[PDB]
């Protein structure tokens, strides 16, 4: 049991707290790309995170999955999930949903891979401003989000999943995904609880 | 569910040569229930011990991954709020030993690791990169946590992942599952033992 | 005093082995421009990586250029850059930071966009090499005493052996040049002219 | 043309202050093994500064040059300076200098590559703790020191390179080494300087 074993202990939120959009770009919201199940109910919850996170002068990234455009970084994940190297850096479905477009200062990170932290300067860009609390939201939770949130959680940063701000193609994956990560490593709760608990 | 397939997740990921086996966290902590075993992990931990015998007599690079937490607590992180047995891990705690069965040998790497993945504050990339491994076979403890963060890692760095389904072990069998799932579906080969000792 | 290194062991060969890459430092219109970032050997250190450049296309070796890339907005603007703040204007679309003409990329050669020194530090260079299995990679750009040495370093901790085209590294200023070079070859590289380079 | 083209600009000073001494090691202290030049000297500098930052409770952090018993990991490193392969765990060459001995709460980083950074747990370590500012001191000048001043700026850290309480083996390396670090990657000053502003 977990129970037994001490995991899922509660894990303190502290400021300065930041924002990070994991991929939440037109080819994950259009369900015949690679989106689906509750990916758009989540996007549309997070622009009153985002909204929050602006107000408060919080820190804010996007990340991006592209790929070269003559498939030069096309890598092992693009063997598995093919479609990931259509994922271009002018291509529409790379391009960020304009619910969340970014503003000026909010550092957009474009990757290769799940991690927004993997091969990026995320981890840097984070460090730099002091931020000790990252509010997570974006797609999918059992891709890119959880394997952002167990680097964000490596990398010395506390995770706060907005659990109604990650969405998944599946819910079974979703739900199992977000148990791990309550589990192992985040705080995990709904949006109005985060940005209550955070001021 | 069916969106896995008509997105085009799951593709097959082919077995390429330089071949190499990590092994994650196969330590007695992690054998022991009392501490963090429990499940399918000792089942894992002696199926594993063929996949090892065969990286030697194969003249594979094996690499072992170890938990390891500073004797005074000066390297507690987040990892360890969030599960704060792990701080017992330390270096000279049986706990932390890798498990006799899977004792190293001479030319076999140790990470010492405070996260999940061996490959995060590690020289596993490195290491893995010099010796010119195409494809990384691995096992370890547990499915939904520190295997699944390697794999996700080892796939990003560039390796070719193939899990060995019957030498990866959770505490809990839905955990166990829903990985392996998603393991399958966008960062892995997957495949038992003998299918993968066969086709390497 | 000098000495010392060859006491100590410094400066052993690093024996070179293939497959063999090409990583393009940085030589970007701004540090070609003797007005802007450039000016020292880093004119005449373009030119004679042409001929690497186009080696290493007859010979199919990967090819990876660098080039420093900040957001239009400042919004990534970091320590590197209150350090020197005119990399802070290497935009995207500036054409300071476009890649000089002379070298300009191909099909299947890397472009990685950084803003650090290193081709390494934050990018997926690491991944990219690994994946191709090079063993040793050809380092050319500017500048010297920055971010070549920078990513030279890297490339060594990443796994690579480096060789440095000593005579396709340029720097603004010919002391820190010729200092950098010096501790490269004692610690981290193999150094030799692309002549030398090109024939092994 | 460093001057003409906007180098050397000033790198303010900015609290939470960190201190990270890069293998001041048994080793590095020995003119025998890896020793000599101006080595020893910032090692007794370091002493003043790291007494310091215990009085004022800062995050402090030691690396240390260990490579496997078996050469496991031996590595492109370890070809160019074999030596470094004889640093292990338990040899009392790779043993922080006495001086100089970590306190509990003090990370103690080990690696097999020259910046104290890459392949470790230091960037993630000094990020949980908010560290803005981070004081470097140790061996060599123009080896580790450098390579970890250039990854602290790197990772998001305002470096200060305390040019008194870094030393290497030869003047050359040392002093080009500091003019580098000082036009591109940090704020270099004395222990003096560095403790009376932080």
């Amino acid at each position: 049991s977990y129970e037994r074993q001490g995991f899922g202990a509660a894990l303190p939120l502290k400021a300065p707290y930041g924002l990070l959009i994991v991929d939440f770009v037109n080819g994950f919201a259009d369900p015949a790309q690679f989106g689906g199940g509750n990916i758009a109910a989540a996007i549309e919850t997070t622009r009153t995170v985002l909204a929050a996170a602006r107000e408060r002068g919080w820190a804010v990234a996007h990340s991006r999955i592209v790929y070269a455009d003559d498939d030069a970084d096309g890598n092992i994940f693009s063997i598995k999930v093919p479609g990931m190297l259509t994922l271009k850096e002018h291509a529409p479905a790379s391009a960020i949903v304009p619910q969340l477009a970014p503003q000026a200062g909010e550092y957009v990170v474009r990757k290769s891979t799940p991690s927004a932290f993997y091969g990026t300067m995320l981890a840097a860009w984070l460090a730099q401003r002091g931020v000790q609390t990252l509010l997570v939201a974006g797609a999918t939770t059992s891709g890119c989000v959880r394997a952002s949130v167990v680097d964000a959680m490596s990398a010395g940063f506390r995770p706060l999943v907005l659990s109604d701000c990650v969405g998944d193609r599946a819910l079974g994956p979703h739900e199992a995904n977000l148990f791990d990560m309550r589990q192992k490593y985040a705080a995990v709760m709904t949006h109005d609880e985060a940005l209550a608990k955070t001021k």
